[PDB]
This record gives structure tokens, C-alpha cells and sequence, in this order.
């Protein structure tokens, strides 16, 4: 009957009401376990249909027809570890302890990437926020649904407290490298003024 | 009837129109009490029915 | 109970912010100013119902005299700065530079 | 319920987040000055509420 | 199986796997013996020839 390929639907965030299109395959296929033309309903890539449970109920409301969700929209983290420059992330699914991995140039910079940034994208697969704040952790909460409709696959939350504490790096790298710096200038006697700007 | 989990409902503040949503629990008990699906309707913690 | 670092500035608290979030679960309010009440009144349900727990108010002019701290303090850190500067002779500007 | 013995809560350490329990007296005695449930807690042992 | 392409293949599969070794590593001195050549580098802090 339908050959559509997009679905309108739309959800509330921050007190705004915004709208994004689900894709379908458009004529093939019946899918039985969810009852829903999917493209290759098991692959994360882009393009591939993504039903979240939260829109799933709605959707079988808007069409008069019981619909299976396919997966939950966020989990929650629990533990990570650094290691040779990457970073695991623990939570569970479906009662199993499972973690994914990420790289760590991501989280130079968290206020990009905290709950609603200006640009209004994620860049990765995460977010950020407070754990004492009840309405930083409600707008993470509305907001994760949103983002994970935008792209494929769910979204993981990260507490502020738990992940702070594990960017540490070393300003005794910068007293070793100062101490480098004097010992330069003492073997050559350089100025100390361009050393300074060029420290900054 | 309903598996819903967020209901809708809208307020006035400074003249202009919001929205936000209410929790329920989604198909399991009744809570008699204020006859709602609740979910541990007892605690101040997030995501809790208020 | 709840901790006093989040009075140090009430302007980020009162009202409707720009941010359009409370840190906290109280409010602050003239209690002269009609509108002023008027408004937090109207406002309480949505922060409330943004995030669970009631929400407190807070007159402005009640905690307006409980926020003290002391002027003494800052005498007593120029007496000390004095007493520093009388036992090594620093020079004024940098004393003042970190003064301010 | 919550008048039970035990009470479970959870708090962040390094990157672990770790789980511990809180006693009670179960229901017998009520504590006006601090206003819980607790046991003998002017003393530290085994099984007592801190 | 390497990095670059590890995270490709979660993706695809839906869950995590584990890259078994790095895709390349940088040669520091070279020796020449009886018409052949040897290449030297290290490999996670140990040294390494071919």
C-alpha cells in the first residue's frame, strides 16, 4: 500500500517541539519481528531504520497497530579505564556486563559537548553531565532520545564527577618541561623574553 | 490499554507557553492511592511520577 | 538543609534566569514588589514540575542580613599584608596588584 | 516497608561506583534527635548505623 | 584485525570487539650482513628485527 521511505514524528526538548524523519524500506520485506518495512535492521550504519522505545509507543499510536521496539534509547555508565591512550566504558544490557571503546581526543573539551551545546551536534557517541543537578540529569534524559533518533545506535551518559578525576595528565610535565627550557637557555644564554612568549 | 510512558501537558510562564513531561510507570500496577501509573511514586529521585 | 556556597550570588538564582535552569531548590524574591511574587508564583510549577521535589521560596529582604561575612576580614588581611610588608619591604604595586 | 533492617545506597569512588548497606532497629524504638531508626549509635561496632 | 577497522566491525556487528595488534610501526636502524638487509624497531617497549 505505502512505498514512503521517511516517517514523521516529533518530540519536546528544552520546552521546543522538533521533528525527524524515520526511514523504512519502501515496498520490501515485512520484518516480522518488529512488524515494520527495515533496511538491514541490525547494522548501526547510516540509513538503517532505528525504532527507540520511546517513539515506538507513539508511533503504534499514530498507526493503529501494535509495534515491537528494537532498542532501549540511553544506559547509564558504571565504570572506565584508560589504557594506551583509549578509554573503555562499562554499563550493562539486558542483565550482561558488556563496555565500548573510544579515543581519548574527545574529551579535551567537555563544554562542547555537554547536554544542549549551541551547535547543537554531537560529535560522539557520548554525553556529560552532573549527577547532583536534577535538571541537568532531566534535560540529558530528554535530550537523549532526540539525539539518538538523530543518528543510529543508543547513547551512553557519562557522570561529571566519575570522569573528571580521570583527565589528570601532569603539571609536573610542565615543571619537566620548564626545567628543559632553562637548561636550554643555560647552555646557549638566550633572551628571556621570546623564551616567556613562546612558553605561553 | 496504554504502555505510554510520557504524557504531555503545557503551562504559562512570563506570557508564553511550555511544555514537559509526566513519567508513568508504562502497563505494570495501579497505585489506588492517586489512581495513576506510578512508578515508586515515594521518592524525590529522577524520573520518578511527580 | 542545604549549603551556603550557593548563596554567594543570588542574581544567577532569581526568578527567571537567562539560563533558564535552577541549580537549587529554592527561589529568591522581593517581597514589596507585587510582580516580582507574582512571577516566582507562576514560575514554581514549571521548575517543580521540571524536576520532582517541591520548590521553597525564599524572601530576598529575610536573606539579605544573614549573608554577613565581614569587612573586619578584609582589615584584618590589610593588617596582615602590612605586618608582611613592614618585615621584608616589598614594593607597593605588586602588594596592590594582588590586593585587588 | 521501609521500616526493614537494612537500606542499600551508592556512591562514586576513583571510577568505580560502589554499593553499601545502612542498618536499623527493624521497627522497635524511634530516635528524636536524630530522626532515624538507628541502633547504639553513640558506638562503633559491627552492624551498627553511621 | 586493527583499529581502523575494529570499530567499523562493533559497528556493524553491534558489539564490541577487541583489535589484536597496531597496523604499523617505524624501523630505527638498519644492518646489512652476507647480501641481506635487517630491520630494527621496537614493539610495546621490547626491541624487535626482521
Amino acid at each position: 500500500r505505502n512505498r514512503a521511505t521517511r516517517v514523521e514524528c516529533t518530540t519536546i526538548v528544552n520546552g521546543v517541539r522538533r521533528s525527524f524523519y524515520v526511514y523504512a524500506n519502501g515496498g520490501k520485506g515485512f520484518c516480522k519481528l518488529h512488524n515494520w518495512n527495515c533496511v538491514n535492521c541490525d547494522t548501526f550504519c547510516a540509513g538503517s531504520t532505528f525504532i527507540s522505545d520511546e517513539v515506538a509507543r507513539d508511533l503504534s499510536l499514530q498507526f493503529k497497530r501494535p509495534i515491537n521496539p528494537t532498542d532501549q534509547s540511553s544506559y547509564i555508565v558504571d565504570s572506565v579505564t584508560v589504557k594506551n591512550g583509549s578509554i573503555h566504558l562499562y554499563f550493562d544490557k539486558a542483565g550482561q556486563k558488556t563496555y565500548e571503546r573510544h579515543s581519548l581526543s574527545h574529551f579535551v573539551n567537555l563544554d562542547n559537548l555537554r547536554a544542549n551545546n549551541t551547535k547543537g551536534s554531537l560529535p560522539i557517541n557520548v554525553i556529560v553531565f552532573d549527577g547532583k543537578s536534577k535538571c541537568e540529569e532531566s534535560s540529558a534524559k530528554s535530550a537523549s532520545v532526540y539525539y539518538s533518533q538523530l543518528m543510529c545506535q543508543p547513547i551512553l551518559l557519562l557522570d561529571q564527577a566519575l570522569v573528571s578525576d580521570v583527565g589528570d595528565s601532569a603539571e609536573v610535565a610542565v615543571k619537566m618541561f620548564d626545567a628543559y627550557v632553562n637548561t636550554f637557555s643555560s647552555t646557549f644564554n638566550v633572551p628571556m623574553e621570546k623564551l616567556k612568549t613562546l612558553v605561553a
